[PDB]
């Protein structure tokens, strides 16, 4: 029942985030170097480039620290990301010290203005708080001050990201008043059939309106929402959010429109060992499809799986296909964040986290972000379905 599974399957994989414990680790031109990448996320924007985000974790894997914000693009419009040699070097979005700058989540506008929303924490606050960074200081605990809380930043990019603005607070804006911990995505946002901007956060969604690049931000606060949520449109023009649960079992899933959402619920055919997932929208004529992606499991983040589903309100997905069928070999063990994007030669793409485990679950266990491409052909000739 779906023609692109007699399309010859297709798959290309190699690291594109490389730690700084492989051959070549990705550095800075300033010569600034990040012990691990983590926090995936990807767009292709409007003219056909690829561009791919991290965070640049410096020092350590760890969430807490110095923490920068950093990208790659493809060196070309057109060449879709097919090898190493069509990406450019490591470049920064925004960096600092003092700072702890995550979350990517982009969203290509209209007009190709890609935003891209932040979060930002200072650099001697963690989550837990009491945790030891690298000079031996201890961190305090997220809190609600202004110098202690979570904050939402947006910049963007209005040279198919070239170069990127200085990013701005929206804090007071987006974020409601007392809140401590925070985030947004991380992964990417979308853009609605009916011209709208949604951008899924903890306990929202982040409404864009009004003119492509120039937009008008409002909060929708969602009832029983995660704290890492992902979007999508559905075939049937609905909305879909599919949240990391708060605890290890099962993507928690809610439908709606900008009018507001029904209630969260476990969605028993996605198992998840509570960690992101990343969601895709492919395609409108029959057969319309939604991807997903994530760790198929309740325990593990090592069983990343890709997945269609035909459903107009994406109620089921197929079981998909195993990345590992694809192996990627001397980047570590695969499986954790993801972000995915459709490229202009008729693949999938995807970023997924690579733990090398050099020290166990401990903070010096390097991290290295993975590029995949693959077709449907290839999810769909997976010998598990
Ligand atoms: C530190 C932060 O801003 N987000 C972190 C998030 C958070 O701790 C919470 O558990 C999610 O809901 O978890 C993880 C994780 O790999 O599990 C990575 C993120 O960096
Ligand atoms: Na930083």
């Amino acid at each position: 029942n779906d023609p692109a599974k007699s399309a010859a399957p297709y798959h290309d994989e190699f690291p594109l985030f490389r730690s700084a414990n492989m051959a070549s680790p990705d550095k800075l031109s300033t010569g600034i170097g990040f012990h691990s990448f983590r926090i995936p996320a990807v767009v292709r924007t409007t003219t056909g480039r690829i561009l791919a985000f991290a965070e640049g974790r410096r020092h350590t894997n760890q969430d807490f620290g110095d923490i920068n914000l950093v990208y790659k693009r493809t060196k070309t419009t057109a060449n879709n990301g097919a090898s190493p040699s069509d990406w450019e070097p490591l470049r920064e979005v925004v960096g600092s010290g003092a700072g702890t700058w995550g979350n990517p989540t982009p969203v290509v506008d209209d007009d190709n203005t890609i935003y891209l929303f932040l979060s930002w924490n200072g650099a001697t606050y963690s989550q837990n708080g009491k945790d030891v960074l690298p000079d031996g200081t201890v961190t305090k605990k997220i809190d609600s001050t202004w110098e202690g809380r979570l904050h939402l930043y947006l910049t963007e990019s209005r040279d198919d990201g070239n170069t990127w603005s200085k990013p701005v607070d929206l804090t007071k804006e987006l974020t409601p008043d007392g809140w401590a911990w925070d985030a947004v995505g991380p992964g990417n946002g979308i853009r609605l059939t009916t011209g709208e901007l949604v951008i899924p956060a903890m306990g929202r969604n982040i409404i864009g309106r009004g003119a492509p690049g120039n937009r008008t931000w409002s909060v929708q606060r969602l009832s029983g929402a995660g704290a890492e949520g992902t979007i999508v449109q559905t075939p049937d023009g609905k909305l879909y959010r599919n949240d990391r649960p708060s605890q290890k079992g099962y993507r928690m899933v809610a439908r709606g429109t900008l009018e507001g959402f029904g209630a969260f619920a476990p969605d028993a055919g996605l198992p998840d060992p509570a960690c992101q997932g990343s969601v895709l929208r492919y395609n409108s004529d029959a057969p319309a499809r939604t991807i997903f992606l994530n760790s198929a499991s309740g325990t593990s983040r090592r069983a990343m799986r890709v997945r269609i589903s035909y459903d107009a309100d994406a109620k089921k997905f197929n079981y998909g296909r195993k990345l590992e069928d694809a192996k990627v070999s001397g980047a570590g063990h695969e499986g954790g964040y993801s972000s995915m994007t459709k490229t202009g030669d008729y693949k999938i793409g995807a970023l997924v986290e690579s733990d090398f485990f050099n020290d166990g679950t401990g903070k010096n266990s390097y991290r290295a972000i993975i590029w995949r491409r693959f077709n449907l052909s290839w999810i769909l000739n997976g010998p598990n379905n």
